[PDB]
């Protein structure tokens, strides 16, 4: 079968990502249950006027993140290092066409409900094809799911350039933690863990900074009333 | 100490793969409780004329989840996609020479008896040195093992190219997972887990169709009389 | 009521059949009290897309026994005897025209939902009347079935030339077997039998081999895990 | 392959037997309980000077059921029928070179003891290729056995020509019997069964006839002791 073309862009592009840019990947684990106690709450208190998933929350996260450590929101031009200040965020639709990226823009301090209706309307946009390419040409980060799947522990992406880093968020999975009874005994508690894995490039970026990141965004969830500040 | 030559080939061999084709890795866990237990009914219901491994049920599952999405069994060519109907599977083999790939042909629906009885003959001859370059040189999908060493929890592996993935298997673990007594409390059960990991090229496949694979993977593993199918 | 012209050429294929072929019968009873759990459980693991029957089991135990004994799967020509190496298996239909035999090819190693796709497809053509005649003009091996009948216990058929053997399944029925409790009393279990009847050409074949043949048949389906071997 | 030549003679005969005799079955159910039992016990009260099995038992029956009723013990040949009186046997051994059909003289009034001996002679002098042309060249009457095939239930065979009947013996199985116990309640035996078949010509024969052979013979083997007579 000839090739259409179009991968052919495609696979330049992340061969020139990997060649110019290298790699190293951080993976760590989130506990959600509580996010998905809030969630739950919050669809419930709701008229159908929207309708929440993890990846608004993962968003969030991310948008609170950059603003705490702007190193990462950052990326490499000519001889000099471009710095932002807003977020703007790169989210990964699978067509059947293919992949392609649309944007959210000033994440941060924008609203859950407001996050949620923008990715609906790109991601029917994208399935529809109907798209301009300022809305998926642009971004400081990125971000693709495979929460659908139940089947992928996790998995690793590349960078869409010129981009600095990409995240990757796996399914939820049962995991055995402790736990202290009123008593002296420990004991056997089941809570909901995903495993996220993040690959940055190491030209800005350094493991420090990165797990510095990764910190921050672990703590932002695993206590989502900090997503307020 | 001098280098022997032969390294030199595998060294540009290696390299050519990670400049030409870039890398993403996805890492899963399976269950596997009920795969040994098929193994050892049939190890017993048997009068020698035969022995089996885990690596010849993985090699099925690889055959049954190429055939339901073919888009994996596949390769990069001038211009042109190059797209197979069976499944040649390419079996590493670690010799004090180095490393070699066997190769067997047409997987789905052969048996895992031939398999067995193929993959040990290939194996002795090539401990020997007895092999012909036909029978390691092609091969559309790949996968090395490790489990007899415990230790190896996972692993990441290198697209011996043309081809467009490679698969690798860990050693097995014992890992927590729920259980529902007759009561309504839960219950602590202990389950023998492995992880697997996938490397994919990115110019050819995408996240969603290597989840998708990776998901019927799983899938017959977990439920392994959809071998038959 | 004058004939109709196809019958006579029938009437004159199973008179040089009778006048050239002696036939000699092999009776026997299998136990399917496994086979029809696995069914069950193969059905309700399914999302619609398949359904299977007992005679595609027996069809791929017809494929296996052929493998392992290769003198039944073979013919009577001019002084010299064709052996084949794969299995085509000719199964009948029974239209209001009267009898028909399309063809399955490559049994062994080809899957039990493609067995039934194409068994259902063959037979809704033969009741439409759409085949060709290279598609009942052939194969080496013979079945024909008649378990949607209750009152049959057993019964013979005729050798459709050039073949060498086919095959006869009858209905399923409640038989008393001894079974061991728990303690040295002996009990009684009811199990779901199978009268099957084969006839065999004996210029080719011999009782003795027609009973190996039968054996490995018995083995396969009483230990239904071995399909897959 | 080219055939062999030898099979073609086989085959002539076989089919000459076909063309010319018309073939009716007669199928039955006898009861071995205590032939076994008398069978171990003859064998614990020895020194390893002899050693028994069931086709011998079957033979002396037969040579009774023949003296019996002497119109089975016939042949036909031209324009007359010719009559024996005493009984010569053939029996069937499976060689790898084919089928062949050694002959015990004078069953009736011989010994069980050295019909043994002469079978076990003749069946190694047989595996060997040792025999002469008269000592598998006539015979009454003829018989196949498949006891060690514990698969085959019931099976026909074909009547070895000039003679006008055949014998086949099943294997043995588990039968439910109704047993009348001390009080007036019924209750459940098991008790050791073999099919037997009994191929016959009709132009000597009847089904009259052959059923009272068959009865005779019954009769002989559920009381082994009429053995004697």
């Amino acid at each position: 079968v000839p090739i259409s073309g179009m991968r052919k862009t495609i696979a330049a592009r992340l061969k020139e990502s990997v060649t110019e840019n290298p790699h190293f990947f951080v993976s760590t684990n989130l506990s959600v249950s509580k996010l998905l106690k809030l969630r739950q709450a919050l669809n419930s208190s709701a008229d159908g006027r929207y309708k929440l998933s993890v990846n608004d929350f993962l968003i969030k996260a991310m948008g609170i993140a950059s603003k705490r450590v702007p190193t990462v929101n950052s990326s490499w031009r000519d001889g000099v290092i471009r710095q932002f200040e807003t977020v703007d965020v790169s989210v990964a639709v699978a067509t059947p066409n293919g992949l392609i990226t649309p944007i959210v823009k000033g994440v941060e301090g924008k609203g859950l409900e407001s996050i949620s209706a923008a990715v609906k309307e790109l991601a029917k946009k994208a399935r529809d094809g109907k798209l301009k390419p300022e809305e998926y040409q642009g971004g400081s980060i990125s971000i693709s799911n495979m929460g659908m799947n139940p089947a992928v522990q996790s998995f690793t992406a590349i960078i869409n350039p010129p981009q600095a880093a990409i995240l990757a968020v796996g399914a939820p999975q049962k995991v055995a933690v402790p736990v202290e009874n009123e008593d002296g005994t420990t004991g056997v508690s089941w809570d909901e863990q995903i495993i996220v894995t993040a690959s940055f490039d190491h030209k800005v970026v350094d493991g420090a900074v990165g797990a510095e990141w990764i910190r921050e965004l672990k703590k932002v969830i695993e206590n989502p009333l900090e997503l307020l500040l």
